[PDB]
């Protein structure tokens, strides 16, 4: 017990530092929020989804495993997990049409990187796994046995999806990083640089905090009845 | 069985076409391969990475579940499991030693960017779980206590470190391609666009395999008596 608490509570740390850093680097390295700067819309992009995307999603994922919840109803718990993953792709498609909205405004490209090609395999992966997972697993109508091995493809898609966003997110800070510190150069180590590559460590130490919770056995919600 | 030599199939396939396409783009799209180029020594950092980092470092995480092996000898799969590590240690090491003796040949900053960052720490991470690993798992005299609870956290951080590996490859391939594809720019669509994004969800789809592979409990090499 003690010992996840702890856990549990490291990763909220983290986790709240990443969704901190993000704001104070659009905010306060970069031009700012809005719905149209347009600047500041991209920026809605980052901080959207580190906020939803890897922290939402993070919680979402740990959400049967809190011990506070295990004679909860799991209808209910369901309901939180559902609920939270869904909070997380309304800011992640949010988050994917600011780019749109800020590329097509400003004439720039789209779905020319690896960052988007990843990243928009993974929107679509992770609503499939959202609407997927809502009609056999909350939706009451699914043969018992079509839940008993779907059960282990959406545990591994949804950590897989989890980690391949991190990976996004890592892609899109070198982007951004790169196209934006010109001068100073982003190899003169500016602190916009060493920010955001802390920003960087910290969503990478979060998916392995969520991670090491997600895989001990010892936590898993106990089985029902 | 057969559906997981099908599976080790897949993994080998897509695994020999990351080595296969980080070939090409480095002999075919790039300047080639040379211990002084010096992009041409560059260039065998992302081909010793995907090769040993990736590849063969995929390959060492799931030596102890070829059934082939099952009644084979624990301490030999340990060897072939400590020896494939071993391998890949050593192209990494030769793989950075590259970058850095291109970096400081031509006059390049060090350490500056995120893919280093994560990157190098991976390296160390692994050194050290490659020591650990040594002393407590092959060599003799380690506690039967400390192997108990030293065993889920080497599990755990090999996958975590391997996780780490593909989000610095790609990261690594999206450095390179921002640099170098400045005219045609990489926005334009062209071809070394196009077939190193290829090579970087050729990773990708080779870490998901991987990571499906090794947590199967179904695939566990049998405990021992
Ligand atoms: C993209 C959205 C989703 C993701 C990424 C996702 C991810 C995951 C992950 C990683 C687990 C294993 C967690 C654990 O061991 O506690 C899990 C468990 C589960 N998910 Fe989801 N999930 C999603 C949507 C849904 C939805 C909509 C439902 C519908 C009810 C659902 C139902 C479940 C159930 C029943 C479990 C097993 C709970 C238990 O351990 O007793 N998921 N999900
Ligand atoms: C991890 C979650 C993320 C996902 C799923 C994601 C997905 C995407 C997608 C689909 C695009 C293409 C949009 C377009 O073509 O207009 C894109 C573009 C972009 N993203 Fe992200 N992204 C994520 C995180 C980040 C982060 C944290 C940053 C850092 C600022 C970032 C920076 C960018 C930039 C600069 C672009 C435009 C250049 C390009 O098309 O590659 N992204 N992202
Ligand atoms: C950086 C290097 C290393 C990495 C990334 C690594 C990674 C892993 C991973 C992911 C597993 C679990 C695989 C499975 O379930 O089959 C594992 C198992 C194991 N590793 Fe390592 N390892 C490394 C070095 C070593 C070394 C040097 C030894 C020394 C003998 C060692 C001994 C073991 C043992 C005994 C197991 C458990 C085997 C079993 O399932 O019965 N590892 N390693
Ligand atoms: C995934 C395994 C990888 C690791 C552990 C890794 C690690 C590192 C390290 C430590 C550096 C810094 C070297 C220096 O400062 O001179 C670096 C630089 C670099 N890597 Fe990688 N790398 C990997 C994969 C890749 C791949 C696949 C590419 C694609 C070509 C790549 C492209 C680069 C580039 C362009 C640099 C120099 C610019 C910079 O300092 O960020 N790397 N890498």
């Amino acid at each position: 017990y003690w010992r996840f608490l702890a856990l549990l509570g490291s990763a909220l740390l983290v986790g709240f530092l990443s969704v901190i850093f993000a704001l104070v680097w659009v905010l306060h390295y970069r031009e700012g929020l809005g719905w149209d700067g347009s600047a500041l819309e991209f920026n809605w992009h980052p901080v959207l989804m580190v906020t939803g995307f890897v922290f939402i999603q993070g919680i979402a994922i740990i959400v049967y495993r809190l011990p506070w919840t295990w004679k909860c109803s799991k209808l209910l718990m369901k309901s939180i997990h559902a609920g939270l993953n869904a909070v997380a792709a309304i800011l992640a498609i949010i988050s994917v049409v600011a780019v749109f909205e800020n590329h097509n405004v400003n004439n720039i490209a789209n779905m020319y990187s690896l960052h988007s090609w990843v990243g928009l395999i993974a929107v679509i992966c992770y609503l499939l796994q959202l609407l997927s997972g809502f009609s056999v697993f909350l939706l009451p109508w699914a043969p018992l046995s079509l839940r008993a091995f779907l059960m282990p493809i959406h545990v591994y898609s949804g950590i897989v999806i989890f980690g391949t966003v991190i990976a996004t997110a890592l892609m899109g800070l070198t982007e951004k990083l790169i196209f934006s510190l010109r001068d100073p150069a982003y190899s003169t180590f500016p602190p916009e640089g060493v920010f955001v590559n802390t920003l960087g460590l910290l969503i990478l130490v979060f998916g392995a905090l969520i991670f090491w919770i997600v895989t001990r056995p010892q936590w898993k919600r106990p089985k029902e009845p």
